[PDB]
């Protein structure tokens, strides 16, 4: 049991996946999404193109140092997700925009992404299952 779709998302974003970070944030998007959420858009205030969507928002990958993404839960529970690049790592930091609850998590790109396999979804992810737990158990659960 892990939900289907990461391969698709990664295909659907494929032109956009250029750096390790991009793949990291792509994996993150699908875990947010498969656990109740719908993406809303880029940035931290709603721009003019806020489609409720499962896809990555347009310009989700413009800034390789900082990723800013807004989500909104199937039923309720809105979200502001920041993936901050630091050296060989990312800091995930996530706000429930309406309980100012806050989650954190740091991830070593050296241990999870392969820059030498970016062009191949099947070898991009070095530790799908650990990466999946850490993210679930560290960012999603603290609803």
């Amino acid at each position: 049991s892990h939900m289907a779709g990461l391969e698709v998302l990664f295909a659907s974003a494929a032109p956009a996946i250029t750096c390790r970070q991009d793949a990291l944030v792509c994996f993150l998007h699908w875990e947010v999404v498969t656990h109740g959420y719908c993406g809303l858009g880029v940035g931290d205030q709603p721009g003019p193109n806020d489609k409720k969507s499962e896809l990555l928002p347009a310009g989700w990958n413009n800034n390789k140092d900082l990723y800013v993404l807004r989500y909104e839960y199937k039923d309720g529970r809105k979200l502001l997700v920041k993936a901050i690049t630091v050296e060989s790592s990312m800091i995930l930091n996530v706000l429930e925009y309406g309980s100012q609850q806050v989650a954190d998590l740091t991830l070593n790109l050296d241990d999870y992404i392969d820059a030498e396999h970016l062009g191949d979804f099947h070898r991009t992810y070095k530790n799908s299952e650990e990466l999946r737990s850490r993210i679930v158990s560290g960012i999603i659960t603290p609803i």
